[PDB]
């Protein structure tokens, strides 16, 4: 689990997506898997804008942050869940590194902000869906 709050929007991964998400839905994309609700409270999270391949992100399996490497962000082959058929999620960016289904929603964060949030993982791998290109979350 896990969100990301800027502002007014409320930021979760599409596949863990609450009724009050889907009742308050700003925009969600399946290929993604990302879906953005508004919220009541103010947000402070800052959005990094840059070109990043470092970072930390919070992985819940292990109560732990962890330092990784991560790729550019790209059309990735996902295998079917009981959320999506086999499918590409686009705006994925990989990384080695621990990671469990339960670690969705973990954030990724580099020296600028938050990057992005778990949202796919195995065999040693964990892949982050990248929010840096989402330039209306500022504004
Ligand atoms: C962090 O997730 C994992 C980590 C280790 C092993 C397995 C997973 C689970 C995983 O990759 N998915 C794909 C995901 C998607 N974005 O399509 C939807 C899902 F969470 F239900 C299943
Ligand atoms: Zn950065």
């Amino acid at each position: 689990s896990g969100a990301i709050y800027v502002g007014n929007y409320r930021v979760v991964n599409r596949h863990l997506a609450t009724h009050n998400d889907w009742a308050n839905l700003v925009w969600e994309d399946s290929s993604r898997d990302l879906l953005v609700s508004s919220t009541t409270a103010q947000g402070c999270d800052t959005i990094a804008r840059c070109d990043c391949q470092t970072g930390v992100y919070y992985c819940s399996s292990r109560r732990k942050h962890y330092p990784v490497s991560f790729s550019k962000p790209s059309l990735i082959f996902v295998e079917a869940s009981e959320y999506y058929p086999a499918r590409y999620q686009s705006h994925l960016m990989l990384a080695v590194g621990h990671s469990e289904p339960g670690d969705c929603g973990g954030i990724l964060r580099c020296q600028h902000g938050v990057v992005g949030i778990v949202s796919t993982g195995g065999n040693g791998l964990v892949g982050f869906a990248d929010v840096r290109d989402l330039l209306w979350l500022d504004e």
